[PDB]
Parts: C-alpha cells; sequence; structure tokens
C-alpha cells in the first residue's frame, strides 16, 4: 500500500500468498509487481513498534476477537482496556 502505516495480511490474498492485482493487497509500502506478486519492503522495523506501523489481527486473539490481556494483542496504536478489550484507533492508513 501507500506506506508503512498500511497493514495488510498477504497470506490470504486471492490466488495465493503474496499474490496481487493491486497495491492495496500488499503490506505497508509494498507494491504489486507486473508478475502479480507483492514486492518491496513493508516497513523497517517489521513488525513496527506499538503505534501506527504495528500490524496485528485481533480476530484471532485469546478469549475471542478484540479481547486482550496486553496491548501487544491490539492493532496499531490500540491499547488494552482495564476490561480486556482493545481500544482506540489503530492509526493505520486506509490504503
Amino acid at each position: 500500500g501507500s506506506g508503512p502505516t498500511y497493514c495488510w495480511n498477504e497470506a490470504n490474498n486471492p490466488g495465493g500468498p503474496n499474490r496481487c492485482s493491486n497495491n492495496k493487497q500488499c503490506d505497508g509500502a509494498r507494491t504489486c509487481s507486473s508478475s502479480g506478486f507483492c514486492q518491496g519492503t513493508s516497513r523497517k522495523p517489521d513488525p513496527g513498534p506499538k503505534g501506527p506501523t504495528y500490524c496485528w489481527d485481533e480476530a484471532k486473539n485469546p478469549g475471542g476477537p478484540n479481547r486482550c490481556s496486553n496491548s501487544k494483542q491490539c492493532d496499531g496504536a490500540r491499547t488494552c482496556s482495564s476490561s480486556g478489550f482493545c481500544q482506540g484507533t489503530a492509526g493505520h492508513a486506509a490504503a
């Protein structure tokens, strides 16, 4: 996508891991090649520190989607509430 604050899991793409027809199917700053594979460096470091370049799929969390005991289980800048829910904005780019 557009830059390192864009998060996308390439594993599940159409046609197979890392396959693409457009830049939005590539993680971070990666882009789609003429041979239909994502290419480039998503971000450095990867994974990012907590903040907008931290990519985490909360659907797969312990206890259920969007549940947490620590903020590393929350996407982006999100943190873990006292009630064990991820909260706030992730801060990711939309594309």
